[PDB]
């Protein structure tokens, strides 16, 4: 892409300085991402007919439409045409949060437990959302991933340890941490063991709910740059588990180019099929 926004620009290449393209093998295409959040805009011109609704386990009705923006916002990351990763993905709103951005605990399950019941060919979860801890979320979370979803997670924006965040601190979850384009830690940023990798989530335009956009700042807008390759890696390989993705996304990350870690991994989202550092070492 010849004017690439900065986001997609860095996940293709190994060092600074950006380059402004975002160069990909693959779009997503055959695979579906699941976004569970306050709902998406499935009429936004991002998504090109490629967005649908899932349910709304708020109102409970057949609607997962978004009037607070944050899911339409993380859904475009992940599949929107100028602004995505994974330009001809599928998206499957999921909406747990109203239009103020609150939910519960039993609601934000209700659409795990969907993800888990519904999801068909290749598929990938992407839960830009946390809170307190919750070992019933966590189990239901946990339960979806062994059905063969892999999840991405967000870390967290209170500058603390992800590991006291549900569902960040699922194991088996991919959760994410964000970065800004100098490939600092976002100063918001959760950090530690629980953090298996960075992507970009400072200052990230996408897709909002009014039809327009906007760019803000979370690891809201980090987790869908993952959830966004996890498609991609998908494309190339339908059959890839939970455990074969999480893996594929760690050993593919760009290594020790993220400051103030904090003791976090130092590993950064990579879109491209290449292992260790090796297109720039
Ligand atoms: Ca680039
Ligand atoms: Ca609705
Ligand atoms: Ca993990």
């Amino acid at each position: 892409q010849s004017n690439a926004i900065w986001g997609l620009d860095r996940i293709d290449q190994r060092n600074l300085p950006l380059d402004r393209n975002y160069n990909a093998n693959f779009d997503g295409f055959g695979v579906t991402a699941y976004v569970i959040d306050t709902g998406v805009n499935n009429n936004h011109e991002e998504f090109g007919g490629r967005s649908v609704s899932g349910y709304d386990f708020v109102d409970n009705d057949a609607d997962s439409s978004d009037c607070n923006g944050h899911g339409t916002h993380v859904a475009g990351t992940i599949g929107g045409s100028q602004y995505g990763v994974a330009k001809n993905v599928n998206i499957v709103g999921v909406r747990v949060l109203s239009c103020s951005g609150s939910g519960t605990t039993s609601g934000v399950i209700s659409g795990v437990d969907w993800v888990a019941q519904n999801a068909s060919g290749p598929s990938v979860a992407n839960m830009s959302l946390g809170g307190g801890q919750s070992t019933a979320l966590d189990s239901a979370v946990q339960g979806a991933i062994q059905s063969g979803v892999s999840f991405m997670l967000a870390a967290g924006n209170s500058n603390a340890d992800a590991c006291n965040t549900s569902p960040a601190r699922v194991p088996s979850g991919v959760t994410v941490g964000s970065t800004t384009s100098s490939d600092s830690r976002s100063s918001f940023s959760n950090w530690g063991s629980c953090v298996d990798l960075f992507a970009p989530g400072s200052q990230i335009k996408s897709a909002w709910y009014d039809g327009g956009y906007k760019t803000i700042s979370g690891t809201s807008m980090a987790t869908p740059h993952v959830a966004g390759v996890a498609a991609l890696y998908l494309q190339e390989n339908n059959g890839l588990t939970p455990l074969q993705l999480t893996g594929l996304l760690n050993s593919r990350a760009s290594e020790n180019k993220v400051s103030d870690t904090r003791g976090t991994t130092n590993k950064l989202l990579y879109s491209l099929a290449d292992s260790g550092c090796e297109p720039d070492c």
